[PDB]
């Protein structure tokens, strides 16, 4: 068995990943994977990673980073949240949650031609879509985050996306530090990867 | 309004705070609470932090730590694994879910006397336990997590917790840096947490 170890945006395992992890088992049985998830913040070389997934804008330096997947964002919110909106103006009768980004919120309302919310707007910012889709779920006011990782979210009906409307901030990445060494393990899991991607 | 800015690790936010945020609102309209999320790797100066609220053992140094609450933590997995595990030993027909603590699961096997896993078992290493936990609802292995954490999973059925058996390996601690000047607000806020934890 050739050890890989990966360490993954936890938004990217569970909303892509993981229902995935059986496919690359039938591929490649030989090769012993690792898995950590991280919130975006993350040290390869202190955690010792071969390959870091992760969201962004594909230009870290240093860094040999190749293109997975496409993440816009769109607001998300609760079936009960959303009988009381109508229009993206009425997203502003909740609180607003976010990720780190201060502009995520802006930048959707401009899109769709709305002046940005009022600086002293209720928000709550988290470090993870994760926990903020769980906060949304709870009704604690309305998420944006990238549409396509919480499918089984919106299939189950635990959350639903009250308009069409999508913005791209960022797309998701697998990382190599420039100064670490590529196996074949390495070579075998990106290709898997990408490839699987495009089936799916 | 008196300004509040508090970073607490995503699991303590939804399992605990968000819940009774608006019983906060009620007591101290007066305050402008500003809430972050992450994932228990923190650097409260960077973040400008007033608190943080982490999981731990309360000895973090220069660091003034009040008690919360307490987080013990058992075996926790999808009504579907649940059939098929009878005795602790049945847990190891699955892949383990962890925490970045290495001896999370040796631990709880050795408290109900069973041996540990395989260093071979397959396991998964998570950053957030809401994360783990949904990885756990989705059937990817058994997680153990601070049970009192995940109470909407377990009411709701979509978690089950197939023994009783928990253990302590830390617990959930307000800190303000001795550097960091206490405020009215804080106080207020600390206060408020640790009285309607314990009418709770």
């Amino acid at each position: 068995q050739e050890k890989l170890k990966i360490g993954v945006v936890g938004t990217f395992a569970i909303g892509c990943l993981f229902p995935l992890l059986s496919d690359f088992k039938r591929s490649y049985p030989h090769i012993d994977l690792h898995i950590s998830t991280h919130n975006n913040r993350v040290d390869p070389a202190a955690e010792g990673l071969d390959y870091t997934i992760r969201y962004g804008g594909g230009a870290w330096h240093d860094t040999d980073a190749q293109y997975l997947c496409s993440a816009l964002m769109s607001p998300l919110c609760s079936p009960t949240l959303a009988s009381q909106i109508q229009t993206p103006a009425d997203i502003l009768k909740f609180p607003l949650l976010r990720s780190y980004r201060r502009d995520e919120w802006a930048l959707w309302m401009q899109t769709v031609g709305e002046a940005p919310p009022s600086p002293t707007h209720n928000v709550m910012v988290f470090d993870s879509s994760v926990t903020m889709l769980e906060a949304a779920q709870a009704g604690m006011g309305v998420a944006i985050a990238p549409v396509r990782m919480f499918t089984h979210l919106l299939s189950s009906e635990r959350i639903v996306q009250p308009f069409l409307t999508q913005i791209d901030l960022g797309s998701y990445w697998i990382t190599r530090l420039q100064s670490r060494p590529e196996t074949p393990a390495m070579r075998e899991f990106s290709r898997w990867l990408t490839g699987v991607l495009h089936k799916t």
